[PDB]
């Protein structure tokens, strides 16, 4: 949806990219300090005068507290920039190990959603179904799923607006979620999609959110995934194909396979 | 006098009553003062103690604070440049004590910094006022909240609680909480703006109530908001409370979605009422 | 209850005591390493021979990576104990900052329980009550309380055993818990203590657990407290005294005050 | 063949399929190998690279691994003893790169070590077998669990789930979960031993079921346990699964509280049945 109007770029991207961004910050800080050492004369013993190289590889050994010995500071000016850079490379370490420990605990759910939903007959009634799989060895316990219809309806005083329905499922918790789960909304008289058709959904501008949480044994943290389906992505009459080949195996290759009947025109 | 402040904090003086919470919830610039600050005064206290035991620093100029201080720094920080060095068993004691102080120091810092980095504000703006006005032909208590960020808040939960003085048969006067039922209390994706609605049916504890009856019971309304911030991959909490004098009877919130399809949060607190 | 039968002392005590325990571990490790430096001859340049002092204050400067310069190692023996002690004082730092960060997130609830319960008439019915207070400025949100009766009853085939009841409360959640909360179990016909008396509780060996949780704004963590009452600690006819003096104040001095009527013998 | 292993892990081969999880859940001695190990091979790789650019270490003996290696150590660890020093702009590059490697190294270590220190096992022992036998005159499916630690587990929750093959009218054969109701599913203080009981009333999905009927549906029972460990001030999870052949029909668990008032967990898995 398009926006309107009314430092904080605390962002986490690729692992390679993160390691460079942090390499980068370590250099430019070392350079800013080198500059400043030169910018009070030449206050580094054993340092070649009017050199960046020497005052930089001094900062490095001061921020990293290597303190190697040869390159030391000279009386009260550079001994002030040495106490400021001691702090910077101890806060620097703390922010780095923050971001690191943070990133190590912002974990992906590794939950695969079926490419489509189906409406087809299960225990006597037309039933809206979709399925999700765990892409990992490590189990997800206390896993809950919500299947929410959102669509356009009208009120008494017009103001024609957007309503949410939490579709009753045959089962909304998987006590351990390990392999695959087929989430089923039976379409009985109570259902907000009773009597509805491909066309009647399309008109109401009907979408289905599948919202998924569980506790991940992998991360010892709670984990979240969602997916949205349009009327376009429901195969009326479709049956998901068994993904459990027999000896007991689970083929995620069959995960998005749906069997429909085609009619003898 | 408000029993609850706007911000849902309690407005009641406590009696019969180290810190921590202040370092976490203080400004980023002010924090960076207090650690730089602690860092100087510990280097000072250690410089003093070195001088308190004579000329126990190699290549120091004697009875000097600057020399011993900028020695402390290089020991605490484990720089140990190797010119300004300690002397025999008097100083070398303080140098082991100080090495600890600047490894525990580092540990406390990373703790605070991580804590701070993972205690994030909800993006959440509450309407300044509530309204009672027809919705589906019934009087309906409403307020609205908005997400001030691009990043959605997932699996978002809202509670609207009446708190009011009530008298028993036994004539005990006590405060009672009520969780007003809402036409919708959940938002799967909360991205823009959400109007929360308590239909005042027969079951509602404010059925047949008026601006005057609410005022008598000292009625207050606490809004509680939670959800999951995909910004921070953490759960967020926001609360807000309203007094009687913050209900516009007959108010209607003005549409906040202007046109090329836009959310004007300038209009967010705007309420239209009819006048006579 | 008395026990029967069938390294891991990961314990957290006083703040002073914790700081010494960690001081202590830093010394004895430094001493164990000093010993070992002496235990391969005298392999420390500029170090007074057959001295503990010198080889200890060398370990310190090697484990702490001060590396001061004067005291260095001598060829392949002590250069092996220098790489082992580099690791020890980087794992040492990690365990220390672990324990520290851990302890900074094992926070006390600061929930005060009333010294006694009362049974007295509230909205028409005898009502078992007790109260709890927050001892802190920082609010507790999403606070839940359980009040559980445990007592001795008999089954059909004897095996006379110990049953739990979760007493219905007038309100078991405090949406924000800031000041004080009076938790009330109305004793109606459904109640497991309907018709019961001081004596009938005593016989059944009846105890009441009050179990309390909420999310602490202070710690951004979940927080837990419990308390158990015996039949002995119920004041039949007692009314808690108002702790809100009027201008609005909360006196926790009145917290444990209970008003009973005494009878004109 | 078990669909679920005893330990509640899934016993099914996966196809259509860096690490992390291995460092957290491996032995304490083996972990301390792998970090010492990583530490040596990185010092080696850095020693090699120093020698790959000639005699760029002061006071080193030339074409030497030990000298450059024990230089690496003193740089990575930021000891920098100040004798074994680097030479001009070739090495001094590798010395800045290496200073990083041993600050990120430290950060990864503290991460793992904290993670490990706060991922604690539940103290929990499950009975090896379940039993069906009269309790309050009804057949009753039972198992029991015990706390192997002194420290109570608070606000403890137990789920007992039947999982079995079922056929629809449409003749689709599928696996169905059922949450069997228990006489008690909560334990406020869980300190000793707890017998969990599914009365097999008319409502139970195993009403009128027999060892033979359960076997046909390939019935399995998953027990799920959670609570709050006052040991670790964290929540703990434990699961266990049983097959049909692990139900003793007519079994009764033997009392585990011997006498001076004692819990003999030797008796924990003991079941008494009548014989003919
Ligand atoms: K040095
Ligand atoms: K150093
Ligand atoms: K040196
Ligand atoms: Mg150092």
């Amino acid at each position: 949806i398009t926006r309107l109007g009314l430092y904080h770029d605390l962002l986490t991207v690729s692992r390679p990219v993160f390691i460079t961004l942090i390499t980068g910050l370590y250099l430019v800080t070392n350079a800013l300090f080198a500059l400043a050492y030169l910018a009070c004369g030449d206050v580094i013993e054993n340092a070649r005068p009017g050199s960046f190289t020497d005052a930089f590889f001094f900062s490095v050994q001061t921020m990293a507290t290597i303190g190697y010995g040869k390159l030391i500071p000279i009386g009260p000016l550079a001994n002030t920039l040495v106490t400021l850079e001691a702090l910077c490379g101890m806060l620097g370490l703390a922010v780095a190990a923050s971001l690191i420990y943070a990133r190590f605990t912002r974990p992906t759910a590794g939950v695969l959603f079926s490419s489509r939903m189906v409406i087809s007959d299960f225990e006597g009634k037309p039933t809206l179904m979709m399925r999700l799989a765990n892409l990992r060895i490590e189990q997800i316990i206390e896993a809950d799923v919500h299947l929410v219809l959102v669509r356009s309806e009208i009120s008494q005083e017009g103001m024609v607006f957007r309503r949410f329905h939490d579709l009753t499922l045959t089962r909304s918790r998987s006590p351990i979620f390990s392999l695959s789960w087929t989430v089923m909304h039976p379409i009985d008289h109570h259902s907000p999609i009773y009597g509805e058709t491909d066309e009647t959904l399309r008109n109401s501008h009907s979408e289905f959110l599948v919202l998924f949480t569980g506790h991940h044994e992998a991360f010892a943290q709670n984990v979240h995934a969602r997916h949205a389906y349009s009327c376009d992505e429901i195969i009326w009459g479709g049956h998901f194909v068994d993904v459990f080949t027999t000896r007991r195996a689970l083929d995620l290759g069959k995960f998005h396979e749906i069997a429909q009947h085609h009619h003898h025109h």
